[PDB]
């Protein structure tokens, strides 16, 4: 009924530089395999963006731990409704994603986790914002993907040269 | 000055089951290769979400053909503004992302080029909709990671069940 929403910055903090980000990353992932958790259109074009920005021998160790992830996992990957876009332009400065992101959580009033400090900071959010799960695991063979992928980093400066 | 712009049709298209579809998808790529094309967060994460539902094997197959393809072309995988934001909300039924790739296109005054019967109709976007170019070709290393990957089968059934 209430499905977990992340954005970019949860899904991409499993490759964080900073171990304290990638221990959340994982604590929430792993805590939500065998859940449901939701990711718009554009977050997953967001980390695609990142991702395609790297080196060729990069994407190839990362990109097998991605698409086995959203395969094996339920993650629910929609759009933005018009109930939500009405309230993302009627709301006042963000990216045009962050606004429908941000719309969305406050309208279906669902549990939100992110990383984002512009988002964690909105006392509109607050209500939503969810603590992210401490360490508790993938299967073996996920686990050998994620492993292999960690040769991918993850920084601060990826998201800000985004877009 | 002028980027071209597309959605999800035209890059999914070279994959579509209907072979006329295919070759007009064909022939914008051949003919863009080494030019600008503009893509939205939206329309690269409703890529993805078609592959992600189909099989292990056949995601391994296609996968490499699109991201060497979004590496090696000048690909610009962008979001859209607040004026665009502004003008979708104004607009008169079809999906927000939709909404947010006419106004985009209405907004900047980008040539467009798409598959979707709902946007062509359009009367706003006439100015805007170009033609597909003809036949006329990727490097060999992208060619074999083309036809390898050509296994993949998309249809009019995935972007009816997406979101």
């Amino acid at each position: 009924a209430s499905i977990a929403v992340i954005d970019a910055t949860v899904f991409m903090g499993m490759h964080h530089s900073d171990p304290e980000v990638r221990a959340q990353s994982l604590g929430f992932f792993g805590a939500f395999y065998s859940r449901q958790v939701m990711m718009s259109f554009g977050q997953i074009g967001i980390c695609d963006a990142i991702i395609w920005k790297k080196s060729r021998h990069l994407q190839d160790v990362y990109y097998p731990f991605m698409d086995v992830l959203h395969t094996d996992m339920d993650i629910q990957r929609q759009g933005y409704c018009n109930k939500v876009l009405k309230r993302a332009c009627l709301e006042p400065r963000l990216s045009v994603e962050k606004r429908l992101l941000v719309a969305h959580v406050v309208e279906h009033q669902l549990p939100f986790y992110t990383h984002d400090d512009s988002l964690r900071e909105l006392g509109l959010l607050k209500p939503f914002l969810k603590t992210f799960p401490a360490s508790a695991v993938f299967p073996e063979n996920l686990q050998r993907l994620y492993e292999q992928s960690m040769e991918m980093t993850i920084g601060k400066e990826d998201f800000q040269h985004v877009g």
